[PDB]
């Protein structure tokens, strides 16, 4: 002894690791007794040899148990603890409506979300466009908000699944991110630490998705669904489209505006609506708040129609120290960009292909995201009025409206938008927004 | 960029790395810009995918070039620069005679050796039993000793193949030691930094060897021979026996005594003689100091017979700040143990199997080696009068004479010696000391 190197060797030589070995290794990551080299070595053995179902479960549970795990029983709430997680995208703003919608339907949503990563936006960065909005309430306050409002959206504290922190940090510099067992354990370590009754997973497919192929997107969804259900959390996954921007906007303040306008019924992007509704439906059914799709949809449409979901969002924002009149007066609070100007295609035609990774990177380059952790976000910049696949573009229909922090910035963003979008003389074939549902 | 993660990914996905990529990665190890996690990740990709000949060569050359490389041309010596390296063993004292023997025959031997590792003794630790012996002469002094004496045995300075330092340190905690390309590059990075004309490699086979099987011992020898010859260093390897202790002793001071008594002709263990001579023969031939085996053997026997090799050893010890009368008066200088007592077998019979790894570990446990780097050696402890395979043991022939630092220590050593050696009613079949020679 000690065992860390022996455990690496065992996995290296193609053997399955025991629950005890996995727990020891995860603990050792948590308490800093296992080095970065050792983490990377194990991660690589897992890349090469994969992990069986028992191993995947052990890894996930160990990472979950490495820190604080929330429990809701003692509040004696009369509703299920339910959440959603997405693999991320561009204009993937669903959580901002979905949380309030499901809460208005009787669910409790303790959503620990994330900042932007790579080319993708992050729900916490979008929320931080709201002046005063506090993503880090203390333990007692978080519980008060969940009890009173039904939903809160918060950051990952240093006490939540801490073994995941160094594991991911190491994976991200050693080409060991791309492993289904490691991805699965990382996602669920955090979500399962919320003390959920039920969970829905949104796994994106297409050019702006995490997994490279449809089959691997599928494989990831099955793994997450398998592990979460084994942990007693009723879980399903939807494979949804990220071959274009999901909302009509991409950024931070611009996406918060879209969320508010969606909740109030001013404007609803139909694809964003379809994905948001479908995910909410899974949550209601898995949470036993509805018996079928039709009943779930009726309940969710009702809270949109009667303004209850918008009201919950307002109460959430106020509870998390944003303005008390935010829904009514968001225009006064959300920062406006220096220059807002449409970008037009060089030719007339149908929008045929849009490289959503490139669009996401264009928002980063505008200052709407980060290349390194220390980077500061400009909350105003981004895109609105996104053209969709199959839209005819000309002088009366731009590719997008670009919100930029100065004129030099605008020119670069316009170049990137045009480069990311291909036109054709015919509209592309339509594609489902939701490709399939994966259940236990 | 930067490229470190991209290089890991490339190797991870089964592609061969270019010379440029390998050099960049090695430089990055040297200058501390590539992390332990990244080193371990690459090491593991190499464990799984191996390396082609060009990759192995690139890796070796890059590690060699990461620090100081010695050049001897400017001294205008009239002889080849030649050296030996062993994979290590128990009683593997050959260097102490071989250096002086080859120097007396016209060779120049700038031997950068090592300390004990795992169960194996180390030439530098044996030499440090000699009072005043300095394994770290400065650059100008090392050159003076080589020119005047023909041989010196020294430690690895912080400037020699420094990329190998962190690479090995990481391998040794991540189960990535056991890789032929990595082992090959590590050995040759150091030896090739000596500026050699020729080299002989001693690859051990058996229970006290580095590689687990004969085939892998063979595979390692072929790799080292291939890479070294490609670098313009005339190199061969011998596969030699480590199924028992090679010398009649194991330890530090005890092995130095054996070396002196071998050189003076008082006593020569015949197996130690066979291996020492065979390695020296390779050096003379590869170094162009003899045209065939018979001529080489005659020259080497001559310098033993006329006392010239013993004289060179004496001059080496004096030049490296040991006593000027060491050969003549070694008894006064080499420390004696507190208790020296024979250990007898529990039964009469023939020595049939001896676990040389266990014998090596027994010397460590006695205080004659280290479990961690900070450990202090007792230079007096160890074994002499080792029984050989096929020896009849009884009340008139012990398994060994144990030199111990106190009586409690002796009892434990005696237990370990008896546990490591199996007796039989018949002598085991004889085995060659040298199994085969590998050349380009």
């Amino acid at each position: 002894l000690f065992l860390a190197q022996e455990i690496i060797r065992k996995k290296r030589d193609g053997h399955a690791l025991s629950d005890e070995e996995i727990r020891f290794f995860i603990n050792g990551i948590r308490d800093n007794t296992i080095s970065e080299g050792q983490i990377a070595a194990l991660a690589m053995t897992i890349f090469f040899h994969d992990m069986t179902m028992p191993e995947r479960v052990s890894l996930t549970m160990a990472m979950r148990d490495s820190g604080t795990v929330l429990d809701w029983k003692s509040l004696h709430l009369n509703g299920p603890i339910v959440d959603k997680h997405s693999t991320g995208g561009v204009g993937d703003v669903t959580s901002l409506m979905l949380g309030p919608m499901v809460a208005a339907c009787g669910g409790y949503i303790p959503m620990i979300s994330g900042r932007g990563l790579g080319h993708t936006g992050g729900t916490l960065d979008k929320l931080e466009s709201i002046p005063g909005f506090d993503i880090f309430p203390d333990d007692n306050r978080f519980r008060e908000i969940i009890k009173d409002v039904g939903v809160a959206i918060i950051g990952q504290t240093s006490s939540l699944a801490p073994a995941d922190k160094r594991f991911y940090a190491t994976r991200d510099i050693t080409a060991t991110v791309d492993s289904i067992p490691l991805i699965t354990a990382s996602i669920l370590a955090k979500k399962l630490a919320e003390g959920l009754d039920a969970l829905v997973m949104d796994v994106k497919v297409g050019s702006g998705a995490f997994m490279p192929t449809y089959e691997l997107s599928e494989a990831l969804a099955e793994a997450i669904v398998g592990v979460a259900n084994g942990a007693g959390v009723r879980t399903t996954a939807l494979l949804t489209d990220m071959n274009q921007v999901l909302a009509s906007s991409a950024g931070n303040a611009v996406e918060v505006r879209e969320a508010v306008q969606f909740l109030t019924g001013e404007y609803r992007n139909p694809r964003l609506f379809d994905v948001t509704m479908a995910l909410c439906v899974e949550m209601l059914i898995s949470g036993k708040l509805a018996k079928d799709d039709a009943e779930a949809r009726a309940k969710l449409q009702a809270v949109l129609d009667n303004g209850k979901a918008a009201e919950v969002f307002g109460r959430m924002v106020a509870a998390q120290k944003g303005p008390t009149d935010f829904v009514e007066n968001y225009a006064k609070y959300l920062p406006t960009a220096m220059l807002t100007k449409a970008v037009y295609a060089d030719t007339e035609g149908f929008v045929s292909e849009m490289d959503t990774r490139a669009l996401g990177m264009a928002v980063v380059a505008m200052g709407g995201g980060r290349r390194q952790a220390s980077d500061t976000i400009d909350y105003s910049v981004g895109f609105t009025d996104m053209a969709r696949l199959g839209d005819q573009v000309d002088g009366q229909r731009p590719l997008a409206v670009i919100h930029a922090k100065d004129e030099n910035n605008w020119q670069e963003a316009a170049k990137a938008v045009k480069a990311a979008i291909k036109l054709a003389d015919k509209a592309p074939e339509s594609t489902p927004t939701v490709y399939r549902r994966i259940s236990e």
